[PDB]
């Protein structure tokens, strides 16, 4: 049904929505900048429930029922997935979370390492590097100037930036992943603009030192949009991180590889406990 | 100081004109500029490199940039033509060939129909056709065009930066720096002559008529080119009786940019025992 986020600066109360299907051991999936609950769902959370996990999937603060959400933070929403763990009571629980989602699970460990017993981090990063700050910027512009990009100039940035190479040489798969686009259609809306400034500021790097917690981080091979080489300094600076890298995955990598992400999460989680 | 040699005519009866550069007293070497590329843009790099090595270096604004940035209805044929009448008037035939992109397209097509006007060519960043994507990509340019939306200068930078360069480049924030910087200084004008660029390129399977090109040819692929990937400049090479393929590693579609000495030693190799 739906749980109770934080309160935000302006002393408002905020649902969210959130599914829980199967019983087991909890994991907590936190997805990306514009991922709904729903995206976990095509590739992951089967895979999941046949492993025997108990799967919770939710709508992050400024997607769905709060497109409109605004003026939130990084730390609101951290707090956020706080709430749902601790309302469901299943401290500590499993974290499975990619870019923006990935972020918001290690600034989660840094502050609540108690919520969370184990996580894969996926196409992450601990700081912006010269290119994806300018990238952030003009991402930021965009949106402010009020221009809509035409719907095939749209999907073509979809395609460009998010698979691999080897996705985009087989027409094929080209024409699925077109058609796939109509299906998760990427409303342009002020709670998406606000989770692009979810984002590390400032070298959180440093931080992630006192995380005590195993911890996954999986690169993508091909992602230009959070480079693996950045995943790479988040798990060294993890004590108790890994780094596995995904080869002809591109940003989307939990999409288009499914197969071998799973795999290596789920490898990963049955090897610490619970 | 100020060269122009005219080209085709247009459907309208109408002479144009089109600003060519012409340096050194060696062995002649025409190049093609990519699609929004002018003349100029062979000067960084590939220029000084032929004349310390003792070619003479042409090149040229292509139909469509500068003082004629406002043609249009042109087709590959008429800039073709363009290329023909270069060679022609400058009295060059036949001559070593540098194309890229579309300008590699172009150098091919003018093989097909002129292949004495062409002793050897090098051909960077190209293809013959267009696959599913690639096809896409051009549909969903000329939509950008067409709609009259004007992208942001610092998103339209990010989409330079993404489409052309390679990962290696994009993790080097100096390097980033330099070419986020470089932007300013060559900007790409949209321009009708840019929009007509766009449909200067393979409509159909071309690989069958490259079968008949007799002239040694050097293809080279940039190994990260999602706007013309590696593998469709192979697909020219071979097609091509003496095509030969080079990748370079750590390249971006503007791989002639990004790595100069590469490229530079590459043509420089194949030019010096090249019939």
């Amino acid at each position: 049904l739906y749980f109770q986020g934080a309160m935000d600066p302006e002393f408002r109360v905020i649902n969210l929505a959130y599914d829980d299907n199967g019983t087991g051991d909890p994991v907590v999936f936190i997805a990306g900048r514009g991922g709904a609950g729903r995206t976990w769902h095509p590739h992951q959370v089967p895979a999941f429930l046949a492993a025997g996990y108990r799967c919770i999937t939710f709508d992050n603060r400024g997607i769905g029922a709060t497109e409109n959400a605004e003026g939130f933070t990084t730390q609101t929403m951290v707090a956020d997935t706080a709430a749902l763990i601790e309302t469901l009571d299943i401290a500590p629980a499993r974290v499975v979370g990619v870019s923006m989602g990935a972020f918001i699970a290690q600034e989660l460990m840094v502050v609540a390492p108690e919520l969370v017993s184990s996580a894969v981090l996926m196409a992450t990063r601990g700081r912006l590097d010269r290119a994806r700050q300018f990238f952030n910027k003009a991402e930021a512009e965009l949106y402010d100037s009020g221009v809509q990009l035409p719907p095939t100039y749209d999907a073509r940035a979809r395609l460009l930036e998010n698979f691999s190479r080897k996705t985009l040489n087989d027409d094929v798969a080209v024409g699925d992943w077109i058609a796939m686009f109509s299906m998760w259609p990427i409303k342009s809306t002020p709670g998406l603009r606000c989770q692009l400034d979810c984002a590390p500021q400032t070298n959180r790097l440093p931080a992630y030192r006192n995380i005590a917690a195993p911890v996954l981080v999986i690169g993508f091979a091909d992602d230009v949009v959070t480079p693996p080489y950045l995943g790479r300094e988040v798990a060294d600076a993890l004590p108790n991180g890994r780094y596995l890298q995904i080869p002809d995955a591109g940003h989307l990598g939990f999409f288009e590889r499914p197969e071998a992400v799973n795999t290596a999460m789920l490898k990963f989680f049955a090897s610490v406990k619970a």
